């Protein structure tokens, strides 16, 4: 029974060139400072999950991935049966226990965004 695929609208990477979008890092950082700006990508390939409303969240220096995965979890659509794992970098699998600070510090991207996928599945 096949699977089928969503639109998938194209990576945040590559809706900008670095210098499109290394303004919206500096320009929010600015006017809400004193957080975290998080860019949650769906997997590209995955397939039972739809995709978000939208991708840049601002974030509290100190939220737990949980509580954020949550946050996430709420804005999509009758389903809390159903659990997605939610990765750093599409690569990262991390503490589910550990403040956004936290995360910031080790992953934030080349530009202030630290990137975030999230998949039903994946194999590496």
């Amino acid at each position: 029974f096949v699977m089928i695929g969503s639109p998938s609208v194209r990576p945040f990477k590559q809706r900008k060139s670095l210098a499109i979008r290394q303004e919206e890092v500096a320009g929010i950082r600015a006017k809400f400072p004193n957080k975290i700006p998080v860019v949650v990508e769906r997997y590209p390939r995955e397939t039972f999950l739809p995709p978000l409303d939208k991708t840049k969240f601002l974030v509290p220096q100190e939220l737990t991935m949980t509580q954020f995965l949550s946050i996430i979890r709420s804005r999509m659509v009758l389903r809390a049966t159903e659990a997605f794992y939610l990765l750093v970098n599409n690569k990262s699998l991390v503490s589910m226990s550990a403040t956004m600070a936290e995360i910031y510090r080790d992953y934030k991207d080349e530009d202030g965004f630290v990137y975030m996928t999230y998949a039903s599945q994946e194999t590496f």
